Formats: structure tokens, sequence, C-alpha cells
């Protein structure tokens, strides 16, 4: 009678929370954070919005129970999520074509997603861009789907290879899903034109496929309604896709678990049927989803008042990540960079997408105290005024 | 191109869940809620606890930040369970034998266990009562698991039929789960005595079965520690095990989704490994857990104040259903039953296995709005002193 736990095998690091982890044991003083994608304001902490506080206020004083909420979640939630998608005189709105469910996060949406499609559908095979974040390929995997990917960095130029997307996804048959990031692509920071988009559209209705959306950072490229372009263009065209969206980095509220998962059909009577096998996915993996995080987010959005305070607190990151990304350019030039690092102003987001290797990445770590991502992402809202010499210095030491 | 969705077949309501939705849809004012296991007071609402409030306002002044939680959650939140679960000076806790992952529910809970053992041992069986409650099968289902289905309840005399138990877990091979409530079983209400309990610990061992505890109702046959004696006595003998646990019931926070899943193997370095793998299947799922529930229940167990105000709190609804499980006994002989009801008094838990037909219930919810679910269980904490008598005569009408 041997062990049923005696054969495992020890998983591996996971790429991004494995470096948090470092980060957390290191004990030299002066360490710097640029690994996970959370915003940090000038003083290097990570605060809860004003508006949030305001709506868990609310919520103390009037919740009267904490009774189960329905598989697909607070209904408000889902409604000022498709508004916030779609537009808010959609015809996608209109003509009832598309249903919402409240779920765990962004990645509890992709997992909810992808268990609807194994079970469900025939879909196979779902592609995504090569670079894309890590843990995409683990959540479809999950489903037994198989993950390919699609080309989409050009790392001379700092830019979008549209010709290698284009060629790459060729063999991409119809009834494939293929991920697409809304804006603010994790890692490159690089994301289509209007223009470009249009023609994704395009060839995406010519060629059958299924497009899934992954909407993590909506607000953080331009504003609300210009990042949302790109799933519009798609929107007009398609009968058919799916968005996974999070409210964890828009909102600041990542360790509540707010999400959604939208799905859009031909006709209010194909989506509802379809929704009600998502909602069986739904209940055989957590049963309901959780209400603290999404009841703020609704509290939110449909209240005039908290929200205009939250889209001035959104503007500020994405103002204060726009400075920094300027600062940062700045200072390696006067710290002594050679190689020309103005395409990072170019970038969309979070992040900028530096180039380093694995190796210069190891030695800003082990030598500098500097954590970045092995691939060489690092996390401008991660850089303060109070940190930017020291972290160019130890880069230009690097280069 | 004919679309993903057009030929999928609508999912079948929820045998719990549907109900529920039947219920609020009804429109006439007598109508009574007898279906899903949540806890109402003498006056009919469902409420939080005054422990949780306070808890609550304590996080809202003094939480600083909602950066993510680590994939198993809250450290503290892990410890003070395994201590609700073993006890304060347990050897597995002191030999460092069991790791704990925060999870959205119980339900969350069983199903990351589930895809945990899929994915990383030879499990292919789980080996579940019947009855039990409807959606196990769903979850384990939908990692890829078979389920098969012991006997257990003997409904001519309404109590635990150990023979047939034992000899159809005969055909369990070894290194199949066998899957047990803890206390309060749902949907019988019948519990295995401790000898009972230590027959089974024994049985298994010997059978080589890797035992999987479901605790979701803590507290509520008999008090926090003896509710966990038939658990203790199969961690007394086993190597390995896996404890399922919900604090939805015992803390009233059903929609915060509260859970947690413990892992035990037969030294440290085994379970390390294995708990590995089991954080990589929760990345993939929803990759790190909700934060506000699992604080409320941390405070409170953390905090001596606020324990002692729980668990009268707790021993006030174990004892409130307790009465109503008398009183309903008694207002059915006052209405005219012909039968004898007294083996409701012998039951534990939220519920009573009524025995009526599926057309009974089916005439109850129809004809009296009375709504329990089709396998005749009734939720026992749904009754009040106002509510008994109209509930009692209705039942005597379909007799
Ligand atoms: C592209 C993308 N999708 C999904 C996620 C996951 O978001 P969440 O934390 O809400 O699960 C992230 C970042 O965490 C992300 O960058
Ligand atoms: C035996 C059992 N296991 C699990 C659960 C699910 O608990 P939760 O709501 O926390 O997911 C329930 C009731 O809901 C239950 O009765």
């Amino acid at each position: 009678h041997v062990g049923t736990f005696e054969n495992i095998t020890a998983a591996p690091a996971d790429p991004i929370l494995g470096l948090a982890d470092l980060f957390r044991a290191d004990e030299r003083p002066g360490k710097i954070n640029l690994g996970i994608g959370v915003y940090f304001d000038e003083t290097g902490k990570i605060p809860v919005l004003t508006s949030v506080k305001k709506a868990e206020q609310y919520l103390l004083e009037n919740e009267t129970t904490k009774y189960y909420l329905g598989i697909d979640g607070i209904p408000e939630f889902g409604r000022c999520t498709q508004e916030l998608l779609f537009g808010k005189g959609s015809a996608l709105i209109n003509d009832k074509r598309a249903r919402t469910a409240q779920t765990p996060g962004g990645t509890g949406a992709l997992r909810v997603a992808a268990d609807f499609l194994a079970k469900n559908t025939s879909v196979k095979r779902v592609w995504v861009s090569n670079p894309s974040w890590p843990n995409h390929k683990s959540v479809f995997n999950s489903a037994g789907l198989e993950v390919r990917e699609y080309a989409y960095y050009d790392a001379e130029n700092h830019t979008l290879d549209f010709d290698a997307l284009i060629n790459s996804l060729n063999e991409a048959q119809a009834g494939d899903v293929v991920l697409f990031h809304g804006c603010c692509h994790n890692p490159t920071g690089i994301d289509p034109t209007l223009e470009q988009w249009q023609t994704l559209a395009q060839l995406s209705v010519e060629k059958g496929w299924l497009p899934l959306f992954d909407f993590a950072y909506q607000g953080f490229a331009r504003g609300l309604e210009e990042d949302a372009e790109g799933l519009r263009a798609f929107a007009a065209m398609h009968k058919e896709l799916i968005v996974a969206s999070s409210y964890s980095k828009n909102f600041g509220l990542y360790n509540e678990r707010v999400g959604a998962c939208t799905l859009v059909a031909a006709d209010s009577e194909t989506v509802d049927r379809a929704f009600s096998q998502m909602k069986a996915a739904i209940r055989a993996n957590y049963s309901n989803p959780p209400a603290h995080g999404a009841s703020v987010v609704a509290t939110i959005l449909s209240n005039d008042a908290l929200r205009a305070i939250w889209e001035q607190e959104l503007t500020d990151m994405r103002q204060r990540i726009q400075r920094m990304r300027q600062l940062f350019v700045n200072t390696l030039q006067e710290k002594g960079a050679n190689r020309d690092f103005s395409f990072i102003i170019k970038q969309n987001g979070m992040f900028s997408f530096s180039g380093l290797t694995k190796e210069q990445v190891l030695r800003l770590r082990e030598e500098f105290g500097v954590y970045a991502v092995a691939s060489g992402r690092v996390n401008v809202a991660g850089m303060t005024p109070d940190n930017m010499a020291p972290l160019c210095e130890a880069i230009v030491a690097v280069l």
C-alpha cells in the first residue's frame, strides 16, 4: 500500500509569484520590486482607492444579509460591465445578445470560459500571443485545450510585427479560439492601432475564428472608452465572442477577485441557452462568486458621485505611470546608458518591455536587489521619484 | 460559418438553486422557503452575525491595501483552520504534516482537491454516499473523475445502514477516494457514532482508501470539538487525507466564499511537494482567493473577545434548530399527522430527511407555496414559530 502522494513531482515556481516570494525574503536594504503588476503610488505603497473605501463604508452600514448570490452574481454588476465594454447604447445590449457572469478575478473569467468551451463546444485549440501573460497557457491547459502561439513582437524595432502576426495565424482554423489583449498588452505594452484592429476583425470574420478578449487594464492606455475601441470593432462584425475582464487593476481591488465573463451570441435565445451551460460550469467549480469586491464595483459604477471620484483616481494612476515612463528614459540617459530606451515612451500600461536578457535580469536581482521578471518585463508603476536613480544606476551597470 | 454556440443544449436546472429561483418569483405572500441550506433567525431573516459586523468594521478602518494574497491565502486563516479541524495540539500540526489553502467556499475546496487529484495522481474514482449533496457528482465529474455510490440510508427505519455501507465499500479498491461528510450528513442528518467512525478508519487503512472529508457544518451537530471526533479518529491512523471545509454556514458568510482545502501526507517533505501542485491547480483556476470573507474569519478566530461572541452565536443557531425540530414534530401531531415523525429528533444539522415523495413535494410547492427539495429534504433552520402552523397544515394535507 504505497502512498497516493509519493509519485508526485514538485511544481515549478511561478515566474511572477515565485519572484515576489524571493523579494519578500531578501534582507538587503534598498531592494526594489518591479515584478508583479500592481500600481504603486508616489511613496511606494499599494493604496485602497478613496472611492472604494467610501463604497465599503456604505456596504458595512447597509448590508443586512450574506445570503448567496446567484451563480452569475450581482445583476447590476453585469449590466455596468456591458456598458463599460460595449458602450452605453450598443446594439449588442439592446438586442440582448450578451450575458455576463461575475467571476473571481480575470483569471476566474478565463477559466470559466475554458471549462465552458471544453465541455460544450468542438473547440480544441486556443491561440495566444508570443509573448503573453504566462498564466494564459496554464488556464486553458487546465481544461484540456491545446494552446498554440502566434507571433506578435518585433524586438528589433520595439513594435508590433503585424506581418508576422498575420502570417503566423494562417493555420488558425474556423472554430479555433484566438486570444487578444484588449489594451495594454502584457508584457510588451504594444497594442494594435485602430486600423490594425479593424484589419484583424475583418480577417477573423473571414477565417471563422472565435475571438476571446482579455481585458485586464481598461483605462490604463488612453481612457475607458478609447481602450475598448478594438473590442468594439470586433463586436460590430462578429456573431460570437467572449470577453474576460478584470477589475483587479483599474479599481485596485486585487485580492477581492472581481472579474466578469461575457458571452456574445447571434441572438438572445442562443446566448441564453449557451449561458445556462456556462452557469453549470461555474456551479461545479466555486458554486457562486464572492460578493464584497463586486458589490464595491457595482456601487461605484451606478452612483454618479462615486463614479466621478473613481474615474479621476484612475486618471491619476494612468498619468503617474506615463510620468514615470518619461523619467525612466531621461534618468537612464543621465546615468550614462548608450542604448536608446525611447521606445519605452510609446508603450502602454503598467509595464515596459525593456529588452534586458535573462542574464542581466539575474545580475540585477543578485547584485543590486532590483527585481524584474526573467523576460525583462519591468513594472513602471513600481518606479518612484525616490527609487529611480538607484534603479537606473543598476541597469546601466549590467548593460 | 455556422456558429460555435448554435448547437449547445441548455443545461437542466440545479435541483437546489433552480428551486430557489422559483421561490423568488412566486407571488404568493404566504410562501415558505425550506430549500437551500441557510440559517434563518426566529423573525425569518438571514442575518449577518454580530461578530462578523464587528470584524468588518475593524477591517474597514485598518485595511491599507488590497494587494494580492498568496496562492494559498492568509497564513493565520490556515493555522486557525488546522486547529479547528485537528485540535489545539495535534501531532499532524506539530509534525508539519498538513498544508491548507484558503479557497472560494467549500465548493471551491472540493474542486481544487478534485483538480489536484485528477492532474497529479493515478486516482480515477471517487466514492460518494447515496444520497449526498447533489453537487458532489458535478464537481468530481468536471475534473474528470468517475463517481461511484455507496449505500448509507435505511429508508424504512430512518437510520444509518451500517452493514450495507461496509458491504458496498468493499468494492472500493486501494487508491480510490472515499468521501465522508464530517458531521450533519447532507441530506439525511444521520452521522456515524464515534465507534462507527473508528471502525471505518481501521477499515480505511487496511483497504488503502484515500479519505476525503467534506466539513460544511462543523458546530451544528453537537459542538466544534465534538463534531470533529470522526475526522480526528481518521487522522490518528492515516498517512494521507484531504479535508474540504466551509465557513459559509457556521459564520453565516455564504456569499463571501470562505472555505479551505487541507492536505495531509506522511511527512513534511511529501506534503510540501504535493502542496506545490495544489497551488499550481489554484493558479490556473482563480489565481488567488478572495480576501474579505477569510479576513473576517481570521480576525474572529484570532481575537479572544470576538471568538467568544462567535461561539455563542453558533451555539444559539444550533439550539434554535433543535427547538424547531421538536416543535416541528409536536405540531405535526397536533395538525393531524397519521405518521410517527419522531425520527426527526434524532437527525443532526440544518435539515430533516422527511420521507415525503417527489409527488408530495410537488404538491406542497404548487398548492401550498411550501418549497422543499424534490428528495424530501427540508431545512429545519427555515422553520419559525410563525410559519410552523401553516407549514404543518400543508404537510398533513398532502399525506
Ligand atoms: C492579461 C491579463 N489577464 C488576466 C490577469 C489576471 O487578472 P486577475 O488578478 O484579476 O485575476 C492579468 C494580471 O494579473 C493580466 O495581465
Ligand atoms: C456537504 C456540503 N458540502 C459543500 C457545500 C458547499 O459549501 P459552500 O457554499 O461554501 O460552497 C454544502 C452546502 O452548500 C454542503 O452541504
